[PDB]
């Protein structure tokens, strides 16, 4: 298994463990513990729609621990900078929040959801978070220096950036995971026409870009933003990173054999592809554990329901199969409105499902194998509802608050 | 609220947070993670009566963090001496577990649960747990000098111990507990004639026992171990322990000053003692915190239900009543056969209550003024289940894994 970081899950969660809910919803950050008696609890009034004025087009709000204490904070990029309100341990959070850093801010170093990209995560392994944005002129590192003291924001990297070669959010991708299985997350990066890696210095820089793949790109494969999502993901348990999309013909998969460099590009599952009618508009993909393997498996919403293929373990792939009837566009879900996510629930390292639907927050449980039981509903809470959740306003994440 | 090590209770429980059930079963340990869906796992083959070897009647069996992840390992004092299986902090543990010490056991310093007590505390605050054990010549600390090395057993004081001088598990009390205010743990003897404390220096070691209460004991009051039990707990939330018992007429406290000195020996509820029908082999009581003000509360488990007195904040208590109709012996719970807590299951500080039944976990939640709702049934599994879950061949604790 890798710790890996992306643009639709920025937030890693354990492939083996018990993922929270976390919503920031219109009045405040709501938590839900995973717990034997769920109960959502207003716990910070602020980085919402109606308290503190976030928007979902300025800013970004998201979970991570950054004060090393192993427990999950609640951060967010705002105006005048970063945000924390951080978590005791004893389930309360700071409120209000602490302004951490002047930078990384919409006011404050002129940062865009339309443009730039903001990530957490402990990329000197010393168990806090520092704060990585791929800004204007490449890669912008603030060290976390303890007690939330960040350090400047540095560019550590001439690359990666909007100004820095071009760097697109409709052409290119942006992701860190540990492609060289030190611990340390590298950065990947989907160019024109080259999958490009900056491996990891493990001092808060990255090295310069070095091209390993010449497919899954714009120019390289056509492969385009919506429509052939791509993935990082340890698919032979090695623990280092491998590389996954899925494209017209269905799910390609290039393996790291090299800590860092690349076999070549191999149609691994007939399905999960424009091809068999997945759209970008329609059926989100993940990759997910769903047998304990330490390996990804291809989780699908589609049409029906839920599709799988499971990874054998060595990178080969079972054929696809419907597991569940549910969460599908059938069932009325849309990426518009509702929130679907794969992580384990149970702690069992089988990856479950949940889903912030119309009405209700609902689940099914992996049965340990990769199939499922019947969906249950978790709370009203976190729901469209009109929408009191509407994504428009509102975010929603499942994260580890106990790391 | 102050962190606390009974003998009744060796592992101390979060007064806010999501207390976890630990099991050692026939067959092993078997997790039962606080969460949604309650999966409990069978997560060691050993520590167990017919896995490894582990009896009652010879054995002590806990949760402590020993190597300082703040992930609560298993940690067994067997024969050879105490074994430990790591948390991996991914809800996987050691198997087989690992040898730490040949010391502290049956068979490796002629340990005896008759004789001696045996706990895990993290006295020098250091973020692990030391091996403290109150054996024939006094008190033996061995040092947890990390990564599971451990220093010889040294006697750090001569007192406390089976033959220093004379302290007996059928007329002392020995617990930790820090009344001093310095944060850390130090030694609460209750004695013939009067209630010792030995200040914890800090550095591994203990001072020389002090006389600080001239009650609360066998021949200072009339204290007898069955029928009149004592406890140590926050009652005044100054971060202090102070004392408290329930005795003949009802429940006697004297208070700390903050720095380890003892006020007067009064009464402060005229219920819950041997005059009211309490009776050590029937009817358990608890102090936990039912409003989450950081003072303990009297629980009782008497004939017809669940008996409470609410704290104040000072330690003067409002009048007991009943606040549940189960748990009690008129509903079938015996000590022989079932394990009744009182503990913090929802995160919001005030103690839920949980009881191990005869073919049921059963729970009532707080509703955070001390009040407690329906019973409702958490699974089958940890049940007496005749006789899967038999106290004289099991082990249940209630305990944090994630700190
Ligand atoms: C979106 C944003 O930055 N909102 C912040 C709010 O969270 C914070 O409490 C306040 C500081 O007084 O400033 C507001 O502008
Ligand atoms: C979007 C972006 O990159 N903003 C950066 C800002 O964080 C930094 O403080 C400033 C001076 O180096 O340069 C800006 O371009
Ligand atoms: C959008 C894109 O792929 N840009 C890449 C750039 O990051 C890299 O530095 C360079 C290596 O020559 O190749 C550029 O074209
Ligand atoms: C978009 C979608 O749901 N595609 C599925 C395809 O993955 C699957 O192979 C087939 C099952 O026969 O049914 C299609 O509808
Ligand atoms: C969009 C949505 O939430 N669809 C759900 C569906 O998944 C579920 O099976 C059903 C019964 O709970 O309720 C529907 O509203
Ligand atoms: C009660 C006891 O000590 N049992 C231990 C057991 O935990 C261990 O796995 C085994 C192998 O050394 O040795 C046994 O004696
Ligand atoms: C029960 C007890 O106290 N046993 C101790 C043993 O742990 C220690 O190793 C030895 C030498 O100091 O002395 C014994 O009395
Ligand atoms: C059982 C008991 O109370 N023993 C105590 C002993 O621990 C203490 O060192 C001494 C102080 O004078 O008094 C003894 O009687
Ligand atoms: C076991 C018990 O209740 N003993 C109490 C004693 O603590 C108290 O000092 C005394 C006052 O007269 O009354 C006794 O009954
Ligand atoms: C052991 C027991 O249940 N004793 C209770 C006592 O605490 C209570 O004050 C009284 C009146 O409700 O009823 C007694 O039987
Ligand atoms: C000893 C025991 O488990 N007693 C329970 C009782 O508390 C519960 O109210 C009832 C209904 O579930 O079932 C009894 O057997």
């Amino acid at each position: 298994t890798s710790n890996v970081i992306t643009q639709d899950l920025p937030i890693p969660v354990a492939s083996r463990g018990f993922a929270d809910i976390v919503g920031f919803g219109l009045d405040g950050v709501v938590i839900g513990r995973n717990a034997v008696n769920l109960q959502p609890f207003l716990a910070v009034k602020n980085f919402a729609q109606n308290a503190g004025g976030w928007l979902t087009t300025k800013h970004v709000r998201l979970i991570a621990d950054t004060t090393g204490t192993g427990k999950g904070d609640i951060v967010g990029f705002g105006n005048a900078g970063v945000y924390v309100s951080v978590n005791n341990g004893k389930n309360t959070f700071a409120d209000p929040p602490k302004m951490v850093i002047a930078n990384f801010g919409y006011d404050a170093g002129g940062w865009r959801v339309e443009k730039h990209l903001r990530y957490l995560a402990d990329i000197r392994k010393t168990g806090r978070a520092d704060i990585i944005g791929f800004g204007e002129k490449g890669v912008l590192v603030s060290r976390n220096n303890g007690g939330l003291n960040f350090g400047p924001a540095t560019l550590v990297l001439k690359d990666f950036g909007y100004d820095a070669g071009g760097w697109r959010l409709d052409r290119h991708l942006r992701f860190l995971a540990d492609v060289t299985g030190n611990g340390h997350l590298d950065i990947v990066g989907f160019g024109d026409k080259h999958v490009f890696i900056s491996r990891n210095n493990g001092d808060g820089t990255f090295a310069p870009a070095k091209s390993v793949i010449d497919n899954f790109c714009i120019d390289a494969g056509g492969w385009k933003i919506g429509d052939h999502p791509r993935f990082v993901a340890d698919l032979t348990g090695d623990g280092t990173a491998d590389i996954i999309g899925c494209g017209k013909a269905g799910c390609w998969v290039a393996l790291n054999n090299g800590g860092g460099v690349f076999g070549q590009v191999k149609l691994v599952i007939n399905d999960f592809g424009t091809d068999k009618g997945w759209q970008a508009a329609k059926h989100p993909r993940f990759i997910a554990d769903l047998t304990g393997n330490g390996r990804g498996d291809v989780v699908g919403f589609g049409n029906a329901g839920v599709y799988v293929a499971l990874n054998n373990g060595d990178g080969t792939f079972q054929s696809a199969k419907l597991v569940l009837k549910d969460f599908g566009v059938q069932q009325g879900w849309t990426v518009s409105k509702h929130r679907r996510f794969v992580v384990d629930l149970t702690g069992d390292g089988c990856a479950d499902i949940i889903g912030f639907g119309e009405k209700e927050t609902l689940v099914s449980y992996n049965d340990g194998k990769g199939n499922f039981g019947p969906v249950k509903a978790l709370t009203n809470d976190f729901s469209f509802s009109g929408g009191k959740w509407a994504p428009e306003t509102t975010v929603c994440w499942m994260a580890n608050l106990d790391s």
